[PDB]
């Protein structure tokens, strides 16, 4: 993929975004933001310029499954790419992510390999 894309990576932990972030980098994505819930991501997406997203599940003031639904619901934003990471491990969660138009899909926790292998799942299914 074009190494100019320009990620989104959501989470409320501190932490995870930088694992995320870091990974990126080293598979040579600079262009990285960052957004802490739901709504601080749709305040970014908004901004514009985005072609990725990669968003935890359980978080604050909108999670993660909603932002999914929101962003696959809006005609500006609708097929843009999103990657769940996330704790939620059971089939049920796997499926409301997966039905509501989910990319891909990570249980936390994950190595370098598996976000690199599923990114690249990505990429290669919408040609990029
Ligand atoms: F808080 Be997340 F769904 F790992
Ligand atoms: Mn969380």
């Amino acid at each position: 993929a074009d190494k100019e894309l320009k990620f989104l990576v959501v989470d409320d932990e501190s932490t995870m975004r930088r694992i995320v972030r870091n990974l990126l980098k080293e598979l040579g994505f600079n262009n990285v933001e960052e957004a802490e819930d739901g709504v601080d991501a749709l305040n970014k997406l908004q901004a514009g310029g985005y072609g990725f997203v990669i968003s935890d599940w359980m978080m604050p003031n909108m999670d993660g499954l909603e932002l999914l639904k929101t962003i696959r619901a809006d005609g500006a934003m609708s097929a843009l790419p999103v990657l769940m990471v996330t704790a939620r491990a059971k089939k049920e969660n796997i499926i409301a992510a997966a039905q509501a138009g989910a990319s891909g899909y990570v249980v936390k926790p994950f190595t370098a390999a598996t976000l690199e292998e599923k990114l690249n799942k990505i990429f290669e299914k919408l040609g990029m």
